[PDB]
């Protein structure tokens, strides 16, 4: 799920950063891994911030809201880094809503490919399974991604780790596609950046 609008794409696919202070050497170096494995498969570009007006900032906070999509523009914007959400995979994910991409479950067509199991919902956090609207979001003749480093895993906000929110509709391969990877960008989510930044075959 890519964003339709264009002001939000970062323009040549040039994304400055700072990292902020409080983090260990460790996690800044997790940062900048995390911004490396966007570009070794994309056009996409991580630069340390100069004097550019828009970038991200890398901020030693509590995991959680809100992570911009996209480009924000006229100022600096914030991703939250704490305790519980540092570790590469998550960096990229992160990362992913920087460079444009909304929750591939949220997707106008995911009803087609998966159930939500709103039952199982922790009370309050439905919102986050709210498909997005038609205008707000574009596929670019993408097929939905389980696979996608966006994609929620199968008891995101669930009552409890036992009790599914996501179940996919149909097999893959003769099996239910495992969801909720954080390990790498997949296949779908390079050819997606690709074309959302134009990227030269
Ligand atoms: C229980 C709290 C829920 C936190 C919301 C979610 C966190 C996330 O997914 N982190 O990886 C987020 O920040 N989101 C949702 C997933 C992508 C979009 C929706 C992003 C969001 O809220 N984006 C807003 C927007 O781009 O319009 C926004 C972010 C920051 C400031 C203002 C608006
Ligand atoms: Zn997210
Ligand atoms: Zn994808």
């Amino acid at each position: 799920a890519a964003t339709s609008r264009p002001e939000r794409v970062w323009p040549d696919g040039v994304i400055p950063f700072v990292i902020g202070g409080n983090f260990t050497g460790s996690q800044r170096a997790v940062f900048r891994q995390a911004m490396r494995h966007w570009e070794k498969h994309t056009c996409v570009t991580f630069l340390e911030r100069t004097d550019e007006d828009s970038y991200i900032v890398f901020t030693y906070r509590p995991c959680g809201c809100c992570s911009y999509v996209g480009r924000r523009g006229g100022g600096p914007q914030a991703i939250s880094i704490g305790k519980n959400c540092d570790k590469f995979g998550i960096v990229v994910h992160e990362l992913g809503h920087v460079v444009g991409f909304w929750h591939e479950h949220t997707r106008p067509d995911r009803d087609r490919h998966v159930s939500i199991v709103r039952e199982n919902i922790q009370p309050g956090q439905e919102y986050n399974f709210l498909k997005m609207e038609p205008q707000e979001v574009e596929s670019l003749g993408e097929t939905y991604d389980f696979d996608s480093i966006m994609h929620y895993a199968r008891n995101t906000f669930s009552r409890g780790i036992f009790l599914d929110t996501i179940v996919p509709k149909y097999e893959v391969n003769g099996v239910k596609p495992p969801i909720g990877q954080r390990t790498r960008l997949s296949k779908g989510d390079i050819a997606q950046a690709r074309k959302l930044y134009k990227c030269p075959a």
